[PDB]
């Protein structure tokens, strides 16, 4: 049949994130912004910028 399996997924800013799967958040690679604190914790966080 078909075995596509897109091994990773993109999300926008206000992201539904089930807690059990926060700890494998794939940070926005080489983005303009940078997370001020370890992304492993949920909720609201402030971003440093360039």
């Amino acid at each position: 049949k078909k075995e596509p399996e897109p091994n990773f997924q993109l999300l926008d800013n206000p992201a539904r994130v089930m807690p059990a799967q926060l700890k494998v958040l794939t940070m926005p690679e080489t983005c303009r912004y940078q997370p001020f604190k370890p992304l492993s914790i949920g909720g609201i966080i402030i971003l440093k910028d360039t």
